[PDB]
């Protein structure tokens, strides 16, 4: 997150903390949401040979009592997820066992309805990832209220699609999602809308997020059949 806020300590328990595992590298990070006790909403590129979630987490280097580190059993990777044009960009995680409901942890489950989200309101996003272009991921937990923008905004992201996907960040500020920030929710009027997907390298707002809303058919057929 650049240009944002501390979270208040324990204030989003839905947040989740990912580590995401290769054979041929170190661990990665990315964000999600527990929207289920056992299933955690994240972005498809952050998929691994394993993953290990932790929820309940502010400061990640100080372990205590909230936190909860979880065994996820399953990943399920959207299945026309492209690596090219990144398409898609969504996965759902099912966890080994159903978490532990306290005040630090808890789901955000959707309302009923899922209308298309039109440019121009506020939004916030949530998490541990960079806070500048040469600077390291958060220790804790920070978070930055963003613009949605119409979707000429995001053009020059060429494979861009606003049935698929919002354009978020207004370009005047430096305020945005970055690297570390993958999967993590865009929570609008209170509704996740949003995972966090991808954008410049150098950090020019606007990103590209995933647009919940053309998901939520398939998400539901994953929820029920699991
Ligand atoms: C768990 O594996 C990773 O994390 N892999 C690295 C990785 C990242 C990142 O470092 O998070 N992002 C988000 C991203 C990359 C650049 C600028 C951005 C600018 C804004 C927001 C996100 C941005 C990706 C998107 C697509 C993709 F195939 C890989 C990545
Ligand atoms: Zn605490």
């Amino acid at each position: 997150i650049i240009g944002g806020t501390e979270s208040k300590p324990h204030s989003r328990p839905y947040m989740a903390y990912l580590e995401i595992v290769t054979s041929n590298g170190p661990s990665k990070f990315c964000g999600g949401f527990l929207i289920r006790r056992n299933f955690v909403l994240t972005a498809a590129h952050c998929a691994g040979r394993s993953i290990t979630v932790t929820l309940g987490a502010h400061n990640i280097t100080e372990e205590e009592d909230t936190w909860q580190k979880l065994e996820v059993i399953k990943q399920f990777r959207h299945p026309k997820y492209n690596t090219s044009t990144l398409h898609h960009d969504i996965m759902l995680l099912k966890l080994k066992e159903k978490a532990s409901l306290t005040l630090a942890v808890g789901t955000l489950p959707f309302p009923s309805q899922k209308n298309f989200v039109p440019p121009g309101r506020m939004c916030r996003v949530a998490g541990w990832g960079r806070t500048g272009v040469l600077k390291p991921g958060s220790d804790t937990l920070q978070e930055v209220k963003l613009r949605l923008m119409d979707p000429q905004a995001c053009s020059h992201f060429r494979d861009f699609d606003h049935n698929l996907q919002l354009c978020v960040g207004n370009p005047r500020k430096t305020k945005s999602a970055f690297k570390g920030d993958s999967g993590g929710p865009l929570l609008c009027a209170g509704v996740a809308q949003g995972i966090v997907s991808y954008g410049r390298s150098d950090a020019k707002p606007p990103a590209v997020f995933t647009r919940i809303s053309h998901y939520r058919p398939w998400i539901n057929q994953i929820l029920q059949a699991n």
